[PDB]
């Protein structure tokens, strides 16, 4: 059996945070949104190790690019693109990229230009609209059993924490806003805010990883996120059988609630919220008329509940899964 | 005076053509509609240029890139979005880039990812799309007076054609089609088709150049396809007075019609067809409270109707110049 087709989502790297918190001064040395050096570097990393995976190993991608043959398309977001651009850097280095002439590189240091198309800002594909998510959320999440029961159990600590950052505190949807923006400054080595302990920063950030994990272990909430994403991949994979295309990979650059509503939506939601440049592929196999897929997520395999021991199953059963998905929302 | 904003457009570079001629068996190395590794060296080159000009001549752009200080909007084209990642690595090359931890590049040999946002397939601002601009044709410009005219004078030549390449030769418009084959031919150093003189070849050659440059001799014609991103890269200068905005460029990355229709609503339009990396800027200068424009076409100032022995005119008359063609059509 041999490899012939990967479709593959990523979370942008390491980025500024959205907003500030009002009692600190942090300096990010990037804009609020924009993907940073680090964020850069950890996407070009992945990028080699995706080279190491599906060049040498595997042999589905040739040493030097062919055009047509990746699908490469991106939210709309300047960290999205840049996050794709630079993981194709490390895809397809530096050395690797066309010659003219008598082998004089077409772009000093042969890089490799490989498109990236965006999607409209106003596409619900790889990014939900921001306020349609959070109607999303107060429809569906906020007011769940779960839900309900984390907030009575963090509640008491809302006061404090909107004293000692300033920004509002009255709900875990705000412990979330802010937690992000401690994430981003741990992530930098930023000292604390002042009066905020170490033991409160991690509870913060504790409750923001669980509250984004939380809303896609409804399969009803990732289904309206993410089934149309998840759809579109499986039909990937069998336009590599049906002869629909000639893609050896579709890569759909996005963000953390694109990996969450498409393992949501298979039903295999993630227990902890993706970390930066988090991704997943999911691999279709030929061995003549017997075609398998395999889905992995961060480096490890994961077993769908129609899936062997060996966490495979046939192209037929996914689709057949996916159908049931479908007919039941 | 100084430089203080520029809007620009492109030309992709040099591509495979859209499709064969007939009687031939060429080869081109690159999928058809692509970007080849001539293409990218130009825009590449294109961008190098444009570093001595901008940065290092007039010091409007710094040497490492500054987050959300160019926008840049392409067709979507692989062949657009691949040329402007090409001027990009010429405009802010290897070396420049942004660094981490202790002066260690983000990524090797230091490139600089910039993002590139792609306008979606149905969109008319850079690329009109092809029916709707047959459509354009077909209306007001293959029965005009001068279309009707070189037809006359070139249709002794169709038969012949016609039987040389294969392609149906029975009109401009056709000619122009295979035209275009045999442009791409001549910059790859192909040899002519059987049967096709140089003479002939020649011929065609010149057709399509005319053909192309004869359809934006119009205002009419270019303003419907033009008038838009004619009006937003001005609205864009605007942008960069009233304080709406901070970029320091915008860039539209588009293709041999875009710029085109741009001179040609500007009532300038192009006596030739643009060649590959063909490139437009629209330049303004701020003295005190005294804002100019200039406007620069392939490395030399134009001289539009309102501007002085200078080639310069007020920002305040080129919106008045752009209101009134707006009322016109
Ligand atoms: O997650 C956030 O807060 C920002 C807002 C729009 C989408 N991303
Ligand atoms: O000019 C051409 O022929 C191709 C067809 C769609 C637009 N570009």
């Amino acid at each position: 059996s041999k490899l012939i087709f990967v479709s593959m989502i990523t979370r942008n790297g390491d980025r500024a945070p959205f907003a500030n918190i009002e009692n600190a001064n942090y300096s990010w040395g990037t804009e609020l949104s924009e993907l940073t050096p680090i964020g850069m570097n950890q996407e070009y990393n992945l990028g080699l190790q995706l080279r190491k995976r599906y060049i040498d190993k595997f042999g589905l991608l040739p040493e030097h690019y062919v055009d047509q043959s990746i699908y490469v398309l991106s939210s709309h977001t300047n960290r999205t693109v840049v996050s794709a651009q630079s993981l194709l850097m490390g895809l397809y280095p530096a050395g690797t990229g066309p010659l003219i002439g008598d082998g004089d590189p077409a772009i000093k240091d042969r890089f490799q230009p490989i498109p990236i198309m965006t999607l409209s800002a106003d596409s619900r594909l790889i990014q939900f609209p921001y306020e349609q998510y959070l109607a999303v959320l107060k429809k569906y999440v906020y007011n769940s059993p779960e839900w309900q029961n984390k907030t009575k159990e963090a509640a008491p600590n809302f006061a404090k924490w909107q004293q000692i950052l300033g920004n509002r505190i009255s709900g875990l949807n705000d412990v979330i806003t802010v937690g992000d923006v401690l994430i981003v400054a741990q992530a930098h080595g930023k000292p604390l805010p002042k009066g905020l302990s170490q033991e409160d920063a991690d509870q913060i950030i504790a409750l923001t990883d669980w509250g984004l994990a939380q809303q896609f272990k409804s399969q009803k909430v990732s289904y309206i996120m993410g089934g149309k994403l998840t759809n579109r991949m499986i039909e990937d994979l069998n336009n590599a059988v049906n002869g629909k295309s000639k893609y050896k990979m579709t890569y759909y650059s996005g963000h953390a609630l694109t990996l969450l509503e498409v393992m949501g939506t298979l039903g295999v939601p993630l227990d902890t919220a993706p970390g930066y440049a988090s991704n997943l592929e999911m691999e279709l196999y030929k061995d003549g008329d017997i075609y398998t897929v395999k889905l992995r997520y961060n480096g490890k395999y994961v077993k769908l509940p129609i899936m062997d021991k060996n966490n495979s199953c046939s192209l037929d059963a996914l689709n057949k899964y996916m159908q049931s998905i479908n007919e039941k929302f």
